[PDB]
């Protein structure tokens, strides 16, 4: 009872702490509830379109990118009140969809996205969501900060998978190349760029790969821009 | 581990709170990471509507999809800003006296009010009263109550401090329009906006007062929203004394 | 699959609703199964407190544990009853006319009121108006509004029907005590009880009005809780006409 | 737009359906939120006890049976907004804790609970929670409806696991023995018994075992009461 002032009832301290310790969980839990309802509307609209104009490749795209949003809103409502989760996955199962999307988006950008070698049925053990996010972020970094080409190659051996993403955009100067995995950081060249956005991307990448005992590098790219290499280990 | 567990172990007051501060920065990251990752499929969804347009043309349905998407777009952007600020200055509770805590805040409401041709009256000023918490957080919590009262007031704002053995009670009042007794309930919810500020719009995240409630509850105090005698909105913050 | 998807496919009105009815009986089972399985660890927890007692004796802490456990115990029991009823008569929407739907309900409020030495006045009676939904559910939704108004009234109850092209609007009023403008918001929440019925107690699950809101929203209508002119609580139910 | 009356705005039908279809999810989601907060209090009380009276076997029991409650409340808040989930598990991992608890509770009842043969590291694939619930229910049925003894035996072969639970309570007449797996059903003898409770137990058992391609029987028990046999299949 060292927590409120010197004379509060026992019921008073009980409730005082209960508010104190559930406050961020409830904020997230409510932020979660609030994102859900406009998405739910957005989904009813697509339903009502499919009822009228019927099936459509564009529609199906909206229809599923909706579903991705619905899933992640459900992740917030989970891990808010929880405060780690892992399972076994094959690499093709893991990242194929990430790459197919990278393709659809690269085409909309009018940019060439090539996958030199694709992920095989290679054993990983970890968090599916985290690893997808790791790959998607360095790929879409490359999609954006590139001029025209984007290249992605997978490599496997007894020890594990090595993903290599290349672009022909501007490089990242050697000095900046270390600090770009730190949160909210952007190269001086990029905040000057008309591109805007939080420096969170590569920071999410580093913490997902480091939590799977892997590593990430930023390097010179044979394509002229920036090379990003992920390395994860296989599972026994 | 859980700050509740530190409490269960027998750790000091200070340890239990830094444990909480820890769990918070975690939940704070979880928030700003998920926010970051909702933009990805959103961008793709809006690539899709864009292509649906160039094909089947305008639609009552398409228009709904696109505006709920832009709403999601806006909230996520509001959300990233918020936790970027929260994770800018660090979470460090400490002992601090109420007049040190809020004097400079109030002297600015003073000035901001004079710039606006409105009056600010501090009925009773804060005294040298011991609080324990996050000085950036507490500072900011009051500045926002008051900067709001300045905005939504018609002419005058009144800030009032009260101390007793159990703790400090801050009361802020404006002579602007009220808040309907039903919206007085839900103004501390995230993204909530009474339809009136929603009529004027001029932006507005709906997050600020939700931050305040979460922040105060984390200091073991509370907040209420009442009818003000001045006509408009009364906000009350209570916080416990420290020893 | 999801009734939303049936809607997306192009299925009839009737099919979309029986799809919903399906998802409901599922969620209903999920509810009554989880309820059943929370009793297990609760029983064990209360085996534990019982043993803690016989050891270290009474405690402010132990007393808290035991009363929050008995609260959980009570809610789970309230919850099992509820979904047992919901899963007793089946979920079958159908077309039904408003006077067929509610006449017998009202003729009973009449009688129950006369037994209680209170008056019930049906300002405008329900007409032969087409509704589509669950007759057990709709029946029950009104009986509960009215049986409540009988209970919490001081002397008189007033039921009023209104029809127009868009649908039926039922209004129930009692001259009992009100419901504070803040609790008017949260009375449709599960387990909610204004502190006044919580003072008298005499049991009370806090579920009934939550059932009504969920039930009406499922019929595409709505419910509001307003100040009654009669003094007490006004409830309003709107429902759409069918064609 | 066949759903409200003949002249409602498009925004009106959108919201009308959105309420209609999220109504049970939100009821559950809220019923979930409401159970959480008294549990949260109950947990703060135990924390405050461990802070004062310190560690205690009774306390630790309350402390973890709390945690079981917290987990299941989080399951409601999940599967409300979702509308199936399965993974691989070993049988000892699966049901050991269920049995240890059956023991602690049998001791409080002053009844003998014996496990003739225990679950081994035997491969199953399904829902962990569901299968635990299946075993726990027939065991605790036996704990209760018994006079003194309760027996539990596991058996494995190439095809799968066979769990056999025995009690020396009153039997279940052959006729009632089929219908007792139907929901809300109780033998005429049991509603007469001072025992009270919803006839949901065995119904939860049958749907969990049938959803894993298994089966359940109620039979005469060598112990004099009722025998309950579960059979599940192994995993490839
Ligand atoms: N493929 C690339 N080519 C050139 N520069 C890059 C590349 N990837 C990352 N960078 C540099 O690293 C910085 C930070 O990257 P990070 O993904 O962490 O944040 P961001 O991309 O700026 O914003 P967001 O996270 O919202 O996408 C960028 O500002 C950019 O200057
Ligand atoms: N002093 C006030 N008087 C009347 N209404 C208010 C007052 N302050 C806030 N409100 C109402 O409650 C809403 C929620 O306030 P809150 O501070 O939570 O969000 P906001 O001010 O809209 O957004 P932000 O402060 O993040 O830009 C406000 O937009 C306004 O609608
Ligand atoms: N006619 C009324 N007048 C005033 N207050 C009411 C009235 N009806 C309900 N309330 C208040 O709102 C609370 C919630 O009502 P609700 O019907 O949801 O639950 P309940 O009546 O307590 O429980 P149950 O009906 O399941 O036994 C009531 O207990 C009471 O506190
Ligand atoms: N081991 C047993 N011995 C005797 N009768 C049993 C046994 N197990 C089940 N029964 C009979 O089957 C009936 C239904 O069982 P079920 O578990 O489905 O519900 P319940 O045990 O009555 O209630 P609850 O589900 O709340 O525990 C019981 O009423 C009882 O008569
Ligand atoms: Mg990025
Ligand atoms: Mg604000
Ligand atoms: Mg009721
Ligand atoms: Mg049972």
């Amino acid at each position: 009872q060292e927590f409120l002032a010197a004379g509060a009832s026992f019921n008073q301290v009980v409730t005082a702490l209960e508010r104190m310790m559930t406050s961020q969980q409830r904020l997230l839990s409510d932020i979660s509830h609030e994102l859900r309802t406009p998405l739910t509307r957005l989904q009813l609209g697509t339903a009502l379109l499919r009822r009228r104009s019927g099936e459509s490749k564009e529609l199906e795209r909206i229809e599923t990118e909706a579903q991705r949003l619905d899933s992640m809103i459900n992740d917030l409502l989970v891990m808010s009140r929880n405060q780690l989760v892992s399972e076994t996955i094959k690499a093709n199962q893991l990242w194929s969809e990430v790459l197919d999307n990278a393709a659809f988006e690269a085409e909309q950008m009018g940019k060439s996205l090539t996958v030199n070698f694709p992920p095989g049925p290679w054993p990983l053990y970890g968090n599916p969501n985290a690893l997808e996010s790791a790959l998607e972020n360095i790929v879409r970094n490359a999609l954006r900060y590139s001029h025209t080409k984007i290249e992605v190659g997978f490599a496997v051996d007894k020890d594990g998978i090595t993903i290599t993403v290349d672009d022909d955009g501007p490089g990242v100067s050697p000095e900046d190349r270390e600090q770009i995995f730190r949160p909210f950081y952007r190269t001086d060249e990029a905040r000057d760029r008309e591109s805007g956005g939080t420096g969170l991307g590569l920071a999410i990448v580093e913490t997902a790969i480091q939590q799977h005992r892997g590593w990430v590098k930023a390097e010179d790219s044979p394509l002229g821009g920036l090379r990003l290499v992920i390395w994860l280990p296989l599972y026994k």
